[PDB]
């Protein structure tokens, strides 16, 4: 036999029993670690010297040596999930005594005093009892029902050796059916001095609910209600897939998932599993398929699967390779008929995962795990400092939606990796400053958080999808035509797709846009995404393109696809005339590749009702004549040079941090002046002035307008009639 | 499979032997390992099934001394079937990839087991692989493998008979799904593979499970059942898996659609009619078919519109091939697709392919291109009438620009007939504007169908259906839902848009259409 | 290495969790071990080091075995220190090569040993490398390896500091030199790294001995000592190495000089 590591298992029959020291150990094993039964047992998890000393008792012989029973309240206390390897060794010493003992009545307000009614008794009654950590169920005490647990955490007992775990204690009680000196005080959560692990909640996650929710329905269908499923006899799914960018927290919601879960659960460390002889990992893997389909509620964990499954196109090293990925394909399609047993794969990047797991009959359930976006970081910072609490920090509501509207290529990892180098950085201008001052008083503010999101170096720049900051109408400065165009051309889909499909006009789902590169383009693109709140995806020109041929097909293709799965929203093109030139350019057969799989992909054998496609071109007439097709992009808007208003209102709203009763101006010469300019132009004019104004005395209250006539001398109006022509000679022949 | 196990002595009468192996292959997806299942099962004799990397091992002798011990048993019970999945990782190409160890030495001993195992016997092997170009020549050789089974995609058809086989099997009770809906559903699901199909039914249920929790707080689940609500956004969240082929069937569309010139009409209905009923004509004659009609004409419609009509009204399988997807960034990958295209064109009963464009990869010498595609234009020509020449299949091109086309596919004996296909008439733009207008009522806004043909003279019929599509936008765009469309929209639509044709390139197809 | 160390519990008070990698990269002579063994003679802490190949095994699980000993033992003491040299050789980058056996499977334990060792503790793991590109971008991730410290190569006022630091060991008893000889020295020495300097006062200390013998026939060392022109034979004949740069630190000019 020899058993050297043992798999935890729930304790069956609820009911009383012992519950906190069963411990239905195999009497060989208990004659093999050369101790006897009535004594106390050690529990390992791969390390965590201590080894939670807990008393030990025995079986009937049913229970197999492979699991061991510990009881749910010590499952959760060690944070002890199924599927681990226990060691067992030797007892410890006695303590001598308890000191203090003190409930902590979580999830709940307190005060209960007649509800009550001599709970010690029932806590105490209990042997073993390691003092910092229970939880029990509410049971059925006097009535008002409900459920409550409690926190045993608080004491004040010293243990000489430090290498237990959780310093368990002793009891003694005086009463039937005193404690020491009373153990009612205060509602305290988890002490935090005793380094317990914490048991991972769904409160934690933030800013991943919406796909959650799909999540614990796709879990809790099988494992619980499988009957319904089994009735219909289109048999249950054992396979979800999920996949994003790296941060995202896939293990951390993998741990959390499986924290809640109260059925087995199964996890592999990853390529450790690959062996010599190509036998090994196969008889590895078969043991985990029979461990779990052995016990009728399972769920396996996959981790990096595309490490462990990659594309068999992609590279043929050999070894652990398609073979393992047959095996295990044909081990899960025919390991039960209903059942209760779910997989979840967790991959970096879906494209490296062998299209044969990319099946219907394996892993036909695809979960988006995207970047968070800015109400989704708002409510991942809310949510830490909420559990952070305002005594180590104070920063209000508008702070936080003040950074999260700043941070935008951030992922998960990004913002706890900042906030953990914030408190570095507060750390350091207390102690550096203050000579070792107590840092309860300067706690978190605004300027050390400011500072360390400059020295944070993100990693996550680069990304297929990019999130334009929004800017509301006020701030925009423009013409009413062609806002009030593009308000109808937004108008007309989202709430007349029924009104298209009963008069079958269906939507032309493409709208061009040309005109000066002064301003208005990008600016109607931008309150576009603000004003409507619609999802948008910001692609630029130059960005999609990629030396390695065919890598821009692929970044299209998945683009589409997420607008196409993203529910209905707009695709905007910053610059679309450098793909578009092709036949003047000499450009090479890749751009001709993608301009065709654009056409094929906008108006070939399928339309895209839901997602609007809309493009700004700085040089209308290089674009080729086929994206110029009836059909598609027929929307034409001149957008040219902003009016005398839109001006008017754009220096109205850069002097607004200027006095302009002082300087004098009237806000309309000034305006009837600057003509031929265009919004950057005037926004650049304005800078200069402030320059030259800030240049003679520091600081300054007002910009004069001396100042501002020297920068429009010492500025060129950069605009040229003849490209005016030809935007107006395109104009009359579209 | 019945004629080798029931009756072996019929067929070992004439001395030439009964064949021994069957070859499924397809996408995947189609069921080849249905097919395995459902012969196991009704067959009553032995059979024996592979386990595939199971039997390779690090020895080299092990996995030979396992398959001889395989085909030992099956010999030694006289009725007995042998089943392969996934030959192809079994028996990889020797040119392709020489991986080494367990390799073509397994191919070689096979293929010597399987040729003398027995005279006449009982014994058929079933093998079935995903792709049949990576399966090594050897076992692709008339001497073992002659017999073979092509499982293509689902058509409409056949979708229409999975869809009412598979709510048959979920029952009305589980579901209320009509004919119609039915149909519809095969109608929307054209490039879907019947894996796709299943999986799809699997989620709308899920989405219905979704629904059901959260509206009716955990009511009994048959109540809601299904419908098409949830089936919608099946087919709107599948995450399809087979848009990529060369298989792609436009859906049917007839005569009353399309509205264009009776000459045309009655051209492409000879063409069409005089191989189908004259094979034996030409025959006699010698004459045989010209199997060749260039299509060239302005960008605007009768020109592709008129392939989805033909496959519609003759009803004969299409192959509706683009052509940029041909092109792959991978040498010789092109040559590949036309190749396995044309041998299913031939091995699909006398039909009709048709090209989108050839404007792109004809023009070698106009314009610079690569070699690949120099080599592709040279296959084409010598499978189109280069020392082999095909009667069945009818081979149409369509172009957006004649002059693309080399001389050397312009020659005498294909391509000959040329079709000018220019802008619609008078008849036929009144008759796309009536279809597009039937939706609306031309009484109220008081048009005649007429006048509006006689102003739109120089549009195409793809700029009557846009300038339509926008004049119902602006009538929609006032006060929401409208009963008509008003002369003043259509007139306002009409400054709006441009035809964007010049007569100069008309004249220039007028040229070409003269030296041909 | 102080702050997650010698105040725990004020750390843990906050429950952020202290950060539990510290990674040394630059050009080589930027003392990057010099550093660790520096904090190792310093600190009273108990100190952990790898041989690096040492550990690597041909069995898949030996490698596996030694990092979880090593890591527990760590543990055990609550004052420890964690060596890690050589990352890049030790964590080649996955996208970069595919070799084997040492692979991603070793990154993987090591990571998950390093994120989960206990709530707070005080353990901190130093990791040493030539070049961050080729390190593994699973191991240069925020998660596990947010901190990181950038070492260049010195400067004409830092280079001047390491010469000045340098002689000052030998002292004057057996060297004379001023201090504008050594600003003119470390003035002259633009391309140079950490070692080079070590390797030119090498290789002066040589030009000496060889002077001497063959000039007054073994005489004593002494009277001869260090001089400038043994120095400028050693620049003249070192064949510096690191010339390439990234950046490079031109000498400076004044306005003085500035005809404008
Ligand atoms: N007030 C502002 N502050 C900062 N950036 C601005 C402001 N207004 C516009 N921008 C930026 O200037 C860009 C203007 O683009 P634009 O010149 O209209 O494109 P095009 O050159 O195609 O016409 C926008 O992308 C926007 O991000
Ligand atoms: N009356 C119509 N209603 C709707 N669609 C049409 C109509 N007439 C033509 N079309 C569509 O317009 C397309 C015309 O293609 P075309 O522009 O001639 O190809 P190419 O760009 O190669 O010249 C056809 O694919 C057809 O589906």
């Amino acid at each position: 036999k020899l058993p050297a590591e043992f798999i935890t298992r729930p304790h069956p029959s609820k009911d009383h029993g012992k519950e906190t020291c069963t411990a239905y150990i195999h009497p060989n094993v208990l004659s093999s670690l050369e101790i006897n039964p009535g004594s106390f047992c050690t529990v390992g998890k791969i390390g965590e010297n201590g080894i939670l000393v807990i008393a030990r008792a025995g079986d009937e012989e049913v229970h197999p040596v492979n699991v061991i029973t510990l009881s749910t309240t010590i499952r959760s206390v060690g944070n002890l999930i199924l599927g681990d390897r226990l060691e067992l060794k030797k007892a410890q010493v006695q303590p001598p005594y308890a000191t203090k003992v003190t409930v902590g009545s979580l999830q709940g307000y307190n005060i209960l005093e007649c509800m009550e009614e001599k709970v010690i008794q029932k806590l105490l009654d209990d042997s073993g009892v390691i003092m910092p950590g229970m939880i029990f169920q509410n049971l059925k005490t006097k009535a008002g029902d409900e459920s409550i647990d409690v926190v045993i955490t608080d004491a004040s007992d010293d243990s000489l050796p430090d290498v237990s775990q959780l310093d368990l204690n002793m009891d003694d009680m005086y009463g039937g059916l005193g404690s020491t000196h009373i153990t009612f005080s205060k509602e305290t959560q988890a002490n935090r001095k005793y380094n317990l692990p914490e048991p991972l909640s769904y409160a934690a996650v933030g800013g991943l609910d919406k796909e959650i929710e799909s999540l614990k329905s796709a879990i809790e269908i099988p494992l619980h209600q499988p009957t319904l499923f089994s009735s219909f006899g289109v048999s249950p799914p054992r396979g979800i897939l999920l996949h994003g960018p790296p941060g995202t927290g896939k293990t951390m919601l993998l741990r959390v998932v499986a924290n809640t879960s109260n059925a087995h659960v199964l996890t592999i460390n990853g390529p450790s599993i690959v062996s010599k002889y190509l036998g090994e990992t196969e008889a590895a893997l078969r043991d985990i398929f029979n461990e779990a389909r052995k016990y009728q509620p399972s769920i396996i964990f996959i981790d990096e699967i595309d490490s462990i499954a990659p594309n068999r196109a992609n590279d043929d090293s050999g070894e652990v390779e398609s073979r393992v990925v047959a095996t295990l394909l044909t081990l899960m399609d025919g390991m039960g008929a209903a059942g209760k047993v779910v997989v979840i794969a967790a991959t970096n990047r879906p494209n490296s995962v062998d299209p044969a797991l990319r099946r219907p009959g394996r892993f036909d359930q695809e979960v988006e795990i995207g970047i968070p976006d800015v109400d989704a970081r708002f409510d991942i910072l809310t949510k830490q400092f909420s559990r952070m609490s305002s005594d180590r920090h104070v920063l209000d509501s508008e702070a936080i939606k003040y950074i999260a509207s700043k941070t935008h290529g951030y992922v998960g990892a990004d913002l706890t990796a900042l906030c953990r180098e914030s408190v570095m950085k507060t750390i350091q201008r207390g102690l550096g400053t203050d000579a070792n001052i107590d840092k309860f008083s300067l706690k978190v503010t605004l300027k050390d958080v400011e500072s360390a999101m400059v020295d944070i170096r993100p990693s996550a720049m680069r990304e297929i999808f990019l999130e334009m900051p929004k800017v509301y109408w006020s701030d925009i400065g423009g013409q009413e035509e062609l806002k009030t165009k593009m308000k109808e051309m937004i108008q007309l889909p989202l709430e007349a797709s029924e009104t298209f499909a009963r008069l079958g006009i269906s939507a032309p789902k493409g709208v061009l846009l040309y005109g000066p590169p002064g301003c208005s383009k990008t600016l109607t693109a931008k309150a576009l995404a603000t004003e409507s709140g619609i999802n948008f995806l910001a692609v630029k020109g130059p960005e999609i393109f990629n030396k390695y041929v065919g890598e821009s097909e692929r970044a299209i293709r998945e683009i589409f696809r997420k607008a196409r799965s993203a529910a209905p929203s707009i695709i905007f093109f910053d610059e679309i005339d450098a793909l578009s030139p092709d036949r003047d350019g000499s450009s090479t057969s890749a751009a001709n590749h993608v301009l065709t799989s654009l056409l094929n992909e906008i108006d070939g054998v399928e339309e895209l009702k839901g997602v609007v496609i809309v493009a700004a071109t700085n040089r209308p007439d290089e674009i080729d004549a086929a994206l110029l097709r009836p059909g598609r992009l027929d929307r034409h808007i001149y957008v040219g040079p902003p009016d005398v208003n839109a001006r008017l209102e754009i220096l109205k709203k850069c002097t607004k941090k200027f006095n302009t009763e002082e300087s004098g101006v009237d806000l309309h010469e000034l305006a009837d002046r600057t003509e031929g300019y265009s919004g950057a132009e005037v926004v650049l004019l304005c800078q200069e002035a402030g320059l030259a104004a800030i240049m003679e005395d520091l600081d300054v209250a007002k910009v004069e307008l001396r100042h501002f006539e020297k920068a429009f001398k010492g500025i060129a109006r950069g605009i040229t009639p003849e490209m005016l022509s030809y935007y107006e000679e395109f104009a009359l022949r579209s």
